[PDB]
């Protein structure tokens, strides 16, 4: 008794779609919402309740549509019930159709969305229409489907480099940076047209070797800077949390075009950066038509014995305790490398899981594999070896988590020897950028604390006592025990120097308080860390006892693997097996 069904494609906001919803599938909607626009050129096809494309008499055509992909079995049949919308919609003749349930799908690829004023627009495909005929006592039915939810797009990269559509592919390859370098970052987010977000939050956390620079965050929407009342910015040592306020959400929601949100900020590479170990940041976009309590994973180091424990709690959107919703799966990721180490699953009876045999010096993160209707809230790290997640039944889509670029420092190891190839203590050195003129590698004092500075001084004084006492001994009095005393003293000075070295610079004075001095221990060991790859010149400032002061500077090469590669000339430690250091040969006075 429903002779015709007219399908209308609309591009409207949710609110306008809700104005239509309550005002009726049914009768023609007389007055359409204010800004809601009807679109012509939209291809709709009718199917069986079992998704099979149908003829006008209701007879199947051997081709079916996938409920979630809309990809059809084979060729679009010539006899199929397909019609293109007019600014009046697609009026189909349902007269020959039996009383039954039918579905109406949109073939998005076949459609050319043309708006009210003839403009060729771009929109989201419609949610399939499940309708039963006769549509009560309606002779000429009208159906107003809702469109699908377009996914937002993101990317995190270095300033300029970010692209949400086509993010860079070589992100694992870390950029070489020296200690104290400011790393300029970019987060680019594309928010879809006509969005109705209750929450648009960006969350950034980095590894301990990257120090987020507070007050560098600059947010813009379609290259127009945001007012401070559009977003709420929380800033910490490890990163930040930017959450769009109602004012800022107005600038991204119900827009006629795709919105582009740009987030720029920076972080300084520090003393806690490990040589040839990359440092990363980690962004997540927690969007939703519902308030969202989700954020970015927070990295953490395992405990002393190499154990990292995950704790999980579940709450409704209100924050009230609920039983465990599903089997929560997590990825244990090396927060520096980005590679997945292990995979953990919490069964619905357990709310804790522990990982064993992890490097205590590496940062790891548990990245929850999305649960339908639940949002992951990684709580603030309070201790090593322990990670907490609060799971909120926010009923929102999975967050966006782009791939992040990595940064890395290089080093070089050295061993102080004589011509007989015997190991020497107390030789002191400087690093010059050139053999002729050339400044000396120093610490940026402004960046280094008074306490830090002073420990370098006292640990240097303590080391010279250990070196003097060792030179005081005879060749046979210099036992492994007497050697170890110089090593303990040296290891403390080298630890102090690295700690004070949180920014480098080049200075004229080879004996300026801030000049980086390297001292050879009882095994002749001495290293430099936090450098850009390149050519340097090691200069001797104090010779070892009984040897001559060297007249020429030893040239050296800092590479991506100069600290760790074998085939260098001499073993840096004892029984390490790696031939991971360069010889510095001292000659006797004549």
């Amino acid at each position: 008794t429903t002779t015709s069904v007219t399908v209308h494609k609309l591009l409207a906001t949710d609110g306008d779609m809700d104005k239509i919803a309550n005002e009726l599938a049914g009768n023609k909607v007389g007055v359409l919402p204010a800004n809601a626009k009807e679109i012509a050129g939209v291809m709709f096809v009718w199917t069986n309740t079992n998704n099979e494309i149908i003829d006008e008499n209701g007879q199947t055509l051997g081709v079916n549509i996938d409920p979630q992909t809309f990809k059809l079995s084979g060729a679009m049949p010539a006899t199929a019930m397909k019609k293109l919308t007019e600014a009046e919609g697609a009026k189909f003749n349902t007269a020959n159709l039996p009383a039954a349930k039918y579905k109406i799908y949109e073939i998005h690829s076949l459609s050319t969305y043309v708006g009210e004023d003839g403009a060729t627009l771009t929109g989201s495909k419609a949610v399939p229409i499940e309708i039963e005929l006769p549509l009560n006592d309606v002779v000429d039915a009208h159906v107003y489907p809702k469109n699908t939810e377009a996914k937002p797009k993101i990317d995190k990269d270095f300033k300029g480099k970010a692209n949400p559509d086509t993010p860079r592919v070589d992100k694992d390859t870390p950029v070489n940076h020296q200690v104290g370098d400011v790393v300029e970052y970019e987060i680019v987010t594309k928010i879809p047209a006509l969005a109705n977000y209750a929450t648009a939050n960006w969350s950034d956390r980095m590894t301990e070797g990257l120090a987020f620079n507070k007050g560098t965050v600059k947010v813009t929407v379609d290259d127009v800077a945001l007012e401070a009342g559009d977003y709420a910015l929380t800033e910490v040592a490890t990163g930040f949390d930017l959450k769009l306020t109602d004012a800022g959400l107005a600038k991204v929601n119900d827009q006629n075009a795709e919105k582009t949100v740009k987030i720029t900020y920076s972080a300084t590479l520090n003393d806690k950066a490990i040589v040839e170990v990359p440092e990363s940041n980690d962004v997540t976009f927690n969007y939703g038509n519902n308030p969202d309590h989700g954020n970015t994973p927070k990295p953490n180091k395992p405990n002393e014995n190499g154990d990292l424990t995950l704790t999980k709690t579940w709450v409704d959107a209100t924050g009230a305790p609920i039983p465990a919703g599903a089997e929560a799966t997590f990825d244990l990721v090396n927060a520096q490398t980005g590679k997945v180490v292990q995979t953990v699953t919490l069964t619905t009876d357990k709310n804790t899981v522990t990982v064993n045999g992890l490097d205590k010096n590496t940062e790891y993160k548990f990245v929850e594999r999305s649960i339908k209707g639940y949002s992951a809230d990684y709580q603030e790290i309070t201790t090593a070896g322990e990670i907490a997640v609060k799971n909120w039944k926010d009923e929102n889509p999975k967050p966006l988590d782009p791939t992040e670029p990595k940064v890395v420092t290089y080093g070089k190891k050295f061993v102080k020897v004589n011509d007989k190839d015997n190991r020497l203590a107390g030789a002191e050195f400087v690093i010059a950028n050139a053999d002729n003129a050339g400044q000396y590698l120093a610490r940026k004092a402004d960046k280094v604390s008074q306490e830090e500075k002073q420990l370098v001084v006292t640990t240097k004084d303590a080391l010279d006592r250990a070196v003097a006492a060792y030179n005081a001994l005879t060749a046979q009095q210099q036992t492994q025990q007497e050697k170890e005393k110089v090593d303990k003293a040296q290891a403390a000075y080298n630890a102090a120097v690295i700690a004070a070295n949180n920014a480098f610079e080049w200075v004229a004075d080879k004996d300026n308080e801030n000049v980086v001095k390297l001292v050879s221990d009882a095994q002749g060991r001495f290293e430099i860390t936090g450098l850009l790859a390149g050519t340097y010149y090691l200069e001797e400032t104090k010779q070892p006892a009984g040897y001559a002061l060297l007249t020429s500077r030893q040239k050296f090469e800092v590479t991506a693997t100069s600290y760790s590669a074998t085939g260098q000339g001499i073993e840096y430690t004892a029984g390490s097996g790696k031939d991971d250091a360069t010889k510095v040969v001292n000659k006797k006075i004549t």
